[PDB]
């Protein structure tokens, strides 16, 4: 069996066993006879979680002892995935799981199969969110993950007809064995009421109440015998006619209900303003307290980072706390804050920048609305100071965005209420210096940073991967999992001939291992002999999944044309999800199964090309897919993807990356070398050239005849006979309104995508490019991103020592 | 210690401690030094939780190979109360887990109080239910409860300037350790939609689905190893835009949300006819599965039980289902429905009746419209040849009632629909069959039976009053706690110097307990040394709290003209709650606080008279306040109350009854004699009498000076100076609308609580009589109750034989 999932101790396997069969008696109380495989997943689960407990105990009680610096994340997304595989892998209780689950006559993987994802992210940031817990823990820093506890996360996504359908993710329908009530911890939170200027200050008072009532999860570190605390909050009512009161109840706890499924999209919900506020208000409430068990030494023992603006009222929350409730001077209570929070900033897009209506503000959270306000008044004030008399730089830093109706930017907000602000990749950190935020550069230069993401190498390698952990263990060691820059000790195999052979032999197993999943769990049928061509990812325009469908119908009338020609097989797949409203993203995922309608039904093309959409992308099943992909498209159009993330897992596992010199892509080409990549498009210098003078799709439309066919394919009704002009948005869009320039890259993708294949079709050059790409890809370790953080941040020492038993 | 409560193993202890402290570390993440006493319950409540478990599965297997007939108690309400001493109880192990949680440096009472109620019924019928479970499991009958989870309880009551204030009950705030779910077990239930009739019978469709879960609680007989089951329901939605979708979901969960507060009152509300049909379509779908693990052997395996008229659609749910879902014909269906349905019906007062509009029954439940409607046509058939050209006897005995909205009477459903009918106590029966069912009595005498309510004497003597259990034990030994006809063996103590002595010194150690609850809880002081005079039960006219109100004043007037002459010291305590909407009942909360604002800050009356409103009325508080009562107040209109089941606590726990000759109240005095009980008032027949000439409260006030006088007070503001005309409703009424006839039992009250008083001053012959009271409750066990419905309805034998360990 595999030794790095560790020991299958005799003793430790006969108390699992003793543990397992006490559960399924005591907390589940059930005998052999009437149990299902969801009770047995749920007795394991307890037996495992049994065994975090010693440590949770142990190591909160250090940290209030040490007294270290405590780091708190707040989120709005963690986007976390099933966590009893990562519990026995950070505990090294797996193959002793496995042992104990098989005495007892039961697979282990088919009971994990039962676990419900914790989907409660959306995509990349998210899950960035969920890495960062982990590798905090793994660097034994005394951080808090804060956020929701969303009783809905991400819709389950099915395909009716080709169409996605959204339904409601009910993931604690069973209970969730691994979160822990602390319903005496619970803290009221405040909306609306008005606001009384008298004699200790402002007062704001007349509010609506809501509980928060924590939720804590266990965060394991990697054999360190640390476990952190992710604290989720629920919204709960304090305490028409009796009955409706008790039902208008729901109204209040309608607050924690369901995840916003907007990606990189603003859409100005107050249902969101009330989700934001709500995790806000708790959570430094917490930290307060938490700190006084006066406010000088606040930023020596407090760091609050921001992911993204979506809690953003941190700031005047924390200042409305300071000055209203513990009666500082504004002044000092501003050097305050500033010292505590730090931002991260995500996406250029901006339509995903929250710009929140000062109405709204001024109804649900007046107070802080008044906060803003002096907040913008002193800022601007050490503008002008530092700018004098340039207005326009004046009206373009301010918080306050003038118009038909007058918004607050929260991304300016969170820049002048942070002493770091950072991308997420260097590209991107670049950017935000050059252009976007250019102003505040220049009036705080030393407030920008870059820290480039990072995925964590546990859920993202042993977990998911554990025949590649294993080679690489056999060569290396397993000191690589929690220190991912040693895989550069790989480059030394590259004419390694078992090296080489073993890499191949376990993506063929991985491949093996997915089609059996598809048949299994859809009986859709793969060809196990193709390349694997993996779209993965949220839908959208900017990601250009319509980029590949280009390709794929490009590959298909190539097909045709010269039936006689052999090309390497593939099985194209595209998964993701897209936005309940986002129209054109639920045309392009229709677009996609309309297109396999008519290819993967087409004789002369038999199993030499298959285009599948991949149901309910989703964490457990990205651990699913990756592991199993021979080429990793990251496509998104140059300038347009911040850092991506989902590139990394690619890189990390055996994929080859075809892609745009975009986000990360651009320090992973680095890193591995660039002849190690299928690098192709516009940079972003051509990008801008085109913006320039205008995009112009028609001048690409008439110079490749190519393109021409499949766009009259879309336009004739050729992918939907019955409803033939079911696809005229997307070409109108593609021949009228692309912003992010299909046609532009389309020659070069096509012609990448040749050189793609036809070192396919050469086995071993094929493995030996993934080599130098997985031993490459240590720099992507979420480890690394997070001690960046720790020391050029938050001002904390990251480690790796155990703590004991 | 008190041998009643059992053995303190000196394993066991070990044992319980080491739970004790494996729950607080494993399921409730403490160490000693952050727990709180709310910890320490539920190390508690878990610890002995895990002894009920192998029983609870024992038990439940060993009634699959038995195979005997299947009892199912469908009831709307489950009037629970606390569990953990139930349980400790119930399973000798109340001394042993006192001993452990001593040795642990903890007060057992302490932890007890800490939890909550399961307050799932109004009053009455919802205690008889839960009465009843642990009387069928005492006996070792295979019976399931079966009910709705309630989100929200009976209101909590608070009184804040003397009124009533109402707030959500929320029991499931810090979880519930007791109960299990069973969400793999979870079930469809269908609403609205319409009727096709085709080929294979009707055919009900385009329904709307609710789900309905299951929580299945333990039920535990006493010291016998059986542990039945409680299965509640809980509504859960099946799987504007989709985010306004995800919290419309709220609607059909707010099916299982609250408990609807009306006690003896009908309200017509479609929320409350979907809670009926929701428990009885799950419950039903439960009882055939587990019937079919051919129907004419239904009724030989499968009794149900209908708690008044509220499951009453389980007549039609049942023949829906043999008709159209297992094509049985209708005949066929239909006899096998009789022969397993029986209804209990609780009271007389029409208001009660439920009569649902034809309207909303078509529009919600169609299907089951018309089969009522045809079940009507068949069971008029049979009126109609049994009593050939009787017409008006036809529309009297009709299922359908016509006027200005047509609707649907219940009870006459349940008695068309069930082998058997039954009031709950001998007057109650007897005028079921003379007057309000005469004509049903009349076509099928055979159904009509009397089934007198009963209180279990766990709960009600040993749990609740521990003291008297164990001097009663240390006479006779302990087989009267599952035997109480053996009490009897007490009326040979009644000279017996010990005993006496040691009755009166339980009783005044209950007091001295009551008020430092009091005292503890609410910083009141009762004056120890008073007779505690006791009116608890819901607030209503027919109960006549304002007759106890009369007289209270009336000791306030007769003090106060003769300050020097002596009185026996009063504490008189009325509890109870008002239904939110029943305006009088709130009014009549109000005067009694009111009385208590004059008459307890009189110095003349000094500790002389108290007068106290006891604040949220309910179960644990009815065992804290009836051991310390002295007085029983169950003074009823005579013909008004069915029976009561709080007179029988009173009966049990050392208090002398002052009554009317209604309900149980004549049983009663029958069985400890006449003499030995405080009878006053008109009978029935004086009733009946006063109503055939018409009630003139005038004459009643216009001949007794002290009433007037009474009257004048409460009308010129003489109890609400401030507000002076506050009572005017209660005054208007008591003159002009008066029902329940409180004038006309003014005179014969009074001088009743005078004989009372006269008593209470001979301290040896009050505690004789006391002994006369106890040693003849025996006849008011429910085991006694449930053996006769067991014997007499659902043709099975009891059996108190223990299953082994
Ligand atoms: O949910 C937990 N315990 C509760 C405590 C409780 C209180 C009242 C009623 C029932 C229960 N049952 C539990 O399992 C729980 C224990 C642990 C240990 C972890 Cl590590 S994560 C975690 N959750
Ligand atoms: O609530 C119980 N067990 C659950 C099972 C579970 C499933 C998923 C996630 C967490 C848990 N925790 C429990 O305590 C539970 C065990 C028992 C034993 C009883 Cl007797 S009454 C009773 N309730
Ligand atoms: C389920 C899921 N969604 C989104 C992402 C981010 O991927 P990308 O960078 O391709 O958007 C990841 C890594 C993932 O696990
Ligand atoms: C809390 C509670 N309410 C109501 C009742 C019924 O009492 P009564 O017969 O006086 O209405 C009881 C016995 C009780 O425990």
């Amino acid at each position: 069996q595999i030794s790095v999932r560790g020991l299958a101790g005799v003793e430790n396997v006969t108390e699992l066993k003793k543990n397992f069969n006490r559960h399924l008696h005591f907390t589940l109380v059930k005998d052999r006879n009437v149990a299902t495989p969801r009770d047995y997943y749920f007795a394991l689960a307890h037996t495992v979680r049994d065994h975090l407990v010693g440590r949770w105990i142990r190591t909160q009680q250090h940290y209030y002892e040490k007294d270290p610096k405590r780091i708190y994340y707040l989120s709005l997304e963690f986007y976390m995935g099933r966590t009893l595989q990562n519990t026995m892998v950070n505990l090294a209780l797996e193959n002793a799981c496995d042992e104990a689950t098989y005495q007892l006559g039961l697979d282990m993987e088919e009971l994990e199969e039962i676990e419900e994802d914790a989907g409660l992210g959306n995509g990349g940031l998210g899950r960035l969110a969920a890495c960062f817990l982990d590798s905090m823990a793994t660097l034994g820093l005394a951080a808090y993950g804060y956020g929701i506890r969303y009783e809905f996360g991400i819709f389950n996504q099915k395909i009716c007809g080709g169409w996605q359908m959204e339904e409601a993710d009910d993931w604690l329908r069973y209970g969730n064995p691994w979160e822990k009530a602390r319903p005496e911890f619970t803290l009221p939170v405040h909306f609306y009421g008005r606001v009384e200027h008298t004699s200790q200050g402002a007062k704001w008072v007349d509010t609506q109440v809501v509980l928060a009532m924590p939720y804590d999860t266990p965060v394991p570190g990697y054999r360190n015998n640390v476990v952190n605390t992710m604290r989720l909050w629920s919204a709960k009512a304090p305490n028409g006619g009796y009955i409706q009161a008790v039902l208008d109840r729901n109204l209040a706890e309608n607050i924690s209900r369901v995840l916003y499924p907007n990606d990189n999209f603003f859409e100005g919900k107050e249902l969101r303003l009330k989700q934001e506020y709500f995790v806000v208000a708790a959570t430094l409430q917490d930290i307060i307290r938490r700190f006084k068990s006066n406010f000088d030494a606040f930023p020596d023992k407090v760091a609050i980072q921001l992911n993204d603006t979506h809690p953003s009222l941190a700031i005047p929350e924390l200042m409305r706390v300071l000055v209203d409730l513990e009666r500082l001077d504004w002044d000092k209570a501003w050097e305050v804050t500033v010292k505590t929070c730090a931002y991260t900033n995500h996406t250029v897009l901006p339509e995903a920048l929250e710009r929140w209506p000062v109405h709204l503000l001024e109804t649900l959270l007046p107070r802080h609305l008044q906060i803003i306000y002096e907040i913008n008044q002193r800022f601007l004030n050490r503008v002008a100071a530092a700018f004098p008399g340039d207005v326009d730089r004046l009206r373009r830093m301010s918080l306050v965005e003038e118009g038909a109706v007058k918004r607050i930017n929260m991304a300016h907000l969170c820049i002048a209420g942070s002493h770091a602000v950072n991308g997420v990749a260097r590209i991107h950190s670049e950017i935000l210096k050059k252009t976007i935020f250019k102003d505040f550069y220049e009036l705080e230069p030393h407030k920008f940073q870059n820290k480039t993401n990072g995925i964590t190498p546990r859920r993202w390698l042993v977990l998911c991967n554990p025949g590649l952990a294993e080679i690489i263990a056999e060569r290396i060691g397993e000191e690589y999992i929690s220190d991912l820059d040693q895989l550069r000790k790989l480059l030394s195999y590259v004419d390694d001939e078992a090296f080489i052979r073993d890499v191949a032999k376990v993506k063929q197993e991985n491949k093996l291992k997915f089609a059996a999943y598809l048949e299994r769990e859809y009986k859709v049928h793969i060809n196990p002999n193709s390349l694997f061509d993996v779209q993965v990812k949220r839908i959208h325009e900017y990601k250009r999944q319509l980029l590949n469908c280009l390709h794929v119908i490009t590959l298909y009338n190539r097909i045709k044309k010269e039936p006689n020609k052999f090309v390497v097989p593939r099985t194209v797949m595209i998964g993701g999800k897209a936005a309940p409203g986002y129209h054109m993203a639920k045309m392009i995922i229709k677009l996609i199964t309309a297109i396999g309608d008519v290819v993967n039904h087409d004789p002369v093309v038999g199993d030499r090309l298959r285009v599948i959409f991949l149901e309910n992308y989703r964490v457990s099943l990205a651990e699913k897919v990756i592991p199993a992909a021979d080429l990793s498209e990251q496509i998104s159009t140059a300038g347009t993807e911040a850092s991506g993330t989902g590139n990394m897992k690619f890189m990390l596992n055996g994929a080859l990356t075809i892609g745009t010199m975009d986000g990360a892509n651009v320090e992973m080409a680095e890193e591995a070398g660039e002849e190690n990549f299928f690098i192709f498009g516009m940079r972003v210098e051509d990008v801008d050239r085109l913006d320039q003078r205008g995009y112009n799709a028609q001048e690409y439309y008439d110079r490749i005849p190519e393109l021409r066919q499949i766009i009259e394919q879309l336009s004739s009704g050729f992918f939907s006979p019955k409803q033939p002009d079911l696809f005229k948005d997307i070409v109108n869009m593609l021949m009228h309104h692309d912003r992010f320039k299909v046609f532009a890259d389309y020659e070069e993708y096509v012609k990448c995508q040749e050189r793609v294949s036809a070192l396919y079709k050469n086995p071993r050059e094929w493995t030996r490019m993934v080599i130098r790409n997985i031993a490459t890809s240590g720099k992507f370790s979420s480890d690394r991103t997070i001690a960046q953080y720790a020391r050029e941040i938050w001002g904390v020492e990251p480690s790796r020592q155990r703590l004991p038993a």
